[PDB]
Order: structure tokens, then C-alpha cells, then sequence
């Protein structure tokens, strides 16, 4: 198989900046310990591609976890928080964006290319972070 457009989002990336995280963990649900603890970590984000499956693992103090999936198939993923979502991955003009479902609820994940960095915005009503990695 030959190049993806996806491609640039494969390597290692390490968080450098993080703005109000706190607060969309809150609107998601998150209790107070796990907010404290998560919020102090500074993950590292591994992404890599192997045919149509997309691999993203999380590396940090806090929890690893691991997702593998195709985009637009519809896949259970545990979050680091421990919510069992119902999870959505597709391509939209460059963005990668997450869509996870649960309890009547949905928050919405988008993952972008800007300059050398990995922008992650993470969305839940009305809420926004955004969240900043560099290459390792
Ligand atoms: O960390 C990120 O940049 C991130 C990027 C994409 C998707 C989820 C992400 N993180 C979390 C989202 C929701 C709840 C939690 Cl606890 C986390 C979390 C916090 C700290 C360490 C690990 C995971």
C-alpha cells in the first residue's frame, strides 16, 4: 500500500500546552480525584497506520490506553475516565473527529495538523479544550 493523507498524524507527540481541560471534564462528568490526577498528566499520543486500521495510544502517568479502529465503523471504547462509550472516527477535509456516545450523552473530539504541532479540541456543550502536542 502506498501513502495517506492520514500519514501526518502518525508518530510520537508529546502534550505542551492545555486550556480548559478542567472544564471539559467537568461538562463530561468527571469526578474531582480523577479530574485532579488527569489533569496533572502529560501524555504522550502514539499514532500509527497499518492498512485501513488506525492505532492511537495514550502514554502518561495517569492511565494507557489504547484504541484501534477504521474510520466511519463504529467501535466500544473505555475511556481513560472509565465511561464505556460508543465510539465514531472519520475524516473530515483533513480533521480527524471522534464522535463518543453514551447515556444520552455525546462529546466530540477533533484532532488536526497545524504547522509541526497536533491540535486536539475536544468538545461537550458549549465547552471547549484544546490541547497541544509536539513531536517527541
Ligand atoms: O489527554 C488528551 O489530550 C486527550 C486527547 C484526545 C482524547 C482524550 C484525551 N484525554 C482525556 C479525555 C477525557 C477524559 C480524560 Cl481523563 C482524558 C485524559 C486525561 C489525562 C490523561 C489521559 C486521558
Amino acid at each position: 500500500r502506498g501513502s495517506h493523507m492520514c500519514d501526518a498524524f502518525v508518530g510520537t507527540w508529546k502534550l505542551v500546552s492545555s486550556e480548559n481541560f478542567d472544564d471539559y471534564m467537568k461538562e463530561v462528568g468527571v469526578g474531582f480525584a480523577t479530574r485532579k490526577v488527569a489533569g496533572m498528566a502529560k501524555p504522550n499520543m502514539i499514532i500509527s497506520v497499518n492498512g485501513d486500521v488506525i492505532t492511537i495510544k495514550s502514554e502518561s502517568t495517569f492511565k494507557n490506553t489504547e484504541i484501534s479502529f477504521i474510520l466511519g465503523q463504529e467501535f466500544d471504547e473505555v475511556t481513560a475516565d472509565d465511561r464505556k462509550v460508543k465510539s465514531t472516527i472519520t475524516l473530515d477535509g483533513g480533521v480527524l473527529v471522534h464522535v463518543q456516545k453514551w447515556d444520552g450523552k455525546s462529546t466530540t473530539i477533533k484532532r488536526k495538523r497545524e504547522d509541526d504541532k497536533l491540535v486536539v479540541e475536544c468538545v461537550m456543550k458549549g465547552v471547549t479544550s484544546t490541547r497541544v502536542y509536539e513531536r517527541a
